[PDB]
């Protein structure tokens, strides 16, 4: 199963992708 390397990364991969929707959120 997926360790905490591989998991920990992809936590960091749906920070970017929050920290994307956050940026969109503000865009027009």
């Amino acid at each position: 199963s997926q360790g905490t390397f591989t998991s920990d990364y992809s936590k960091y991969l749906d920070s970017r992708r929050a920290q994307x929707f956050v940026q969109w959120l503000m865009n027009t």
